[PDB]
């Protein structure tokens, strides 16, 4: 997080970007603990800009994360939004897990993810974990993975093995999440370009 | 908070309906944080159950909380779920803030709230603000107000005013807020009691 300001001397605005994405998020859930727990790869920012530009596709987890996103801009950049699993209302970590424990073959929709596009996962640990297996076999390449589930008590590592794996990614070390973080933050990288 | 636990000696559960609010919002947001924050005033419980039993209007501030409501639960019990403004996107504090700058007609729409309604707002402190100054010159009386915004730097007394009131009102003291947290709240409230 504030490590990333070695991205100072860069020509880039990668820092005002990141601060604008802290900010975001800020205004979006109300705390500014997330400035600690928010976690960056290194080259996320710049991966993120690189595959939107390209109009990349963008695979969310449940319909409250794909509904945030800044949908106007995102199809203007070509982007196609689609979702894990369809079920309306998922409000919970619990709502979420059971949602997908209930879906019979959405493991096989995230193995689809075409290469190089942007997963954003908002609510369920287990699907974190699942892209984190499939990006360390080598069966899926997206672009960035935005991974902001919940952290719930003897839960999945599953932000802490996104935090260790070769794709760019964007998470919050720690149980913070939910809400609209993950929606947030993507929409900040697409501002940010438009 | 945890003073509530006055509501042990009861015969009601509302200690059980208490404690499962508190899990859904933890379970929402993913810190245990709230459980401090959270301030329901006293019989905030007996009165949504009340207004939920009879059917009542629900009126959310944006399209997101109703859209989190557990929608067919609440159709069951007779109640319509409506929103002050109808702007799609709405995401932020300041998305929020300005979505009802631009709305000129919602302070009506808030002075016209049914009596005995559930008044929703997960997004805006100035709608709140607005909604405790109507309540107080009493041009309305809803049944309860959760009011769960976010709070920002030199902002309105928003919920700092909310629980200087006489309407029965559950809040989050402090800036925390947002999310689907407030939806998430009612939610709570209508599961407890199908
Ligand atoms: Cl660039
Ligand atoms: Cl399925
Ligand atoms: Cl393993
Ligand atoms: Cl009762
Ligand atoms: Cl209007
Ligand atoms: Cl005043």
């Amino acid at each position: 997080q504030e490590s990333l300001k070695h991205l100072l001397p860069d020509l880039s605005d990668y820092s005002e970007i990141t601060i604008h994405l802290l900010h975001q998020l800020v205004l979006a859930c109300g705390d500014v603990s997330l400035v600690n727990a928010v976690r960056l790869s290194q080259g996320a920012i710049a991966s993120a800009r690189d595959a939107l530009k390209a109009g990349c596709p963008v695979v969310t987890d449940v319909p409250v994360v794909a509904a945030a996103l800044d949908q106007t801009r995102l199809a203007h950049l070509g982007c196609t939004v689609k979702t894990l699993i369809d079920d309306p209302h998922i409000t919970t970590a619990r709502e979420a897990e059971q949602a997908f424990w209930h879906h019979d073959h959405w493991q096989q929709r995230l193995q689809q993810i075409p290469q190089g596009s942007v997963l954003a996962i908002g609510y369920a640990p287990s699907v974190l974990l699942t892209a984190c297996k499939l990006i360390e076999q080598q069966h899926i390449q997206p672009a960035l993975v935005i991974g902001m589930p919940i952290g719930f008590s003897h839960a999945p590592a599953a932000k802490r093995r996104l935090m260790t794996s070769p794709i760019p990614h964007i998470t919050i070390q720690g149980s913070l999440g939910g809400g609209l973080l993950a929606a947030v933050a993507l929409n900040a990288l697409v501002e940010t370009l438009i």
